[PDB]
């Protein structure tokens, strides 16, 4: 923990799993899960939005920095999960990035704008652990 | 549960921080007492004293009440009754756990348990704020 392959503990990230568009997450130790050890090549990652554990092949998870490309307009339309699970990322994002800004689509607001912006002043940079 | 590799468990009793508020007295909680959903790895879900609502902190942004009179905000204290209803409630608890006993408005209750804190929480030092 953690094969050769991408993605250490607390990256934020997108994962695509089985019935879901791609979705927020963060790295983390298998310990962190009360579940198992990763299989090798294998992520454990946290959901934004619902805090569940899911284990994510290495291969099937992009940075969250890379935001535009993979954020889903009708999927923020249709579901209040999503919009939640971008909050909560984003929030994270904030923090990390020593980020300042003035309801849940209210905050949403400038986090997005953010975000679509390619993380200004730090970059994706401070997005990292 | 919280096995991330950063400090406070449940039943700690914290100072924590979010946008907007002093830092404010809470108690680290499980995420089951909070009808909502496990915590992100490295957060804790916190309860605040005062209003009893959950937050979820980052374990970075929350310290022990122990170190009160450096978190202690006079401003607020003199300004918010909230302030002063939650500080009332954190420190009651904190003098059961202690074992500490004192001989009444709000402020003529919370007189002796705010010296006390403020002094370091004498006799038993902040050790005897562990749940
Ligand atoms: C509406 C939110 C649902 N999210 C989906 C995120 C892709 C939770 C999925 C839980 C999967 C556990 C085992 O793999
Ligand atoms: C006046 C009392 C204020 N309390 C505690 C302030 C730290 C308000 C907390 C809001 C909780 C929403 C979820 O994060």
């Amino acid at each position: 923990e953690y094969d050769g392959k991408e993605f250490g503990i607390g990256d934020l990230v997108w994962g695509k799993i089985k019935g879901f568009s791609w979705w927020p997450a963060m790295v983390v130790s298998w310990k962190a899960t009360s579940k198992r050890q990763a299989m090798s090549g294998m992520r454990w990652v946290q959901w934004f939005g619902d805090g569940k554990f899911s284990e994510v092949s290495a291969d099937k998870l992009v940075a969250l920095g890379l935001f535009s490309q993979h954020f889903n307009l009708a999927t923020f339309n249709k579901l209040v999960s999503y919009r939640k699970a971008m909050y909560h990322a984003l929030e994270k994002a904030r923090v990390r990035a020593g980020k300042t800004f003035p309801s849940l689509e209210d905050q949403l607001k400038p986090m997005l704008e953010w975000a679509h912006g390619g993380f200004k002043p730090t970059g994706i940079e401070g997005l990292k652990p």
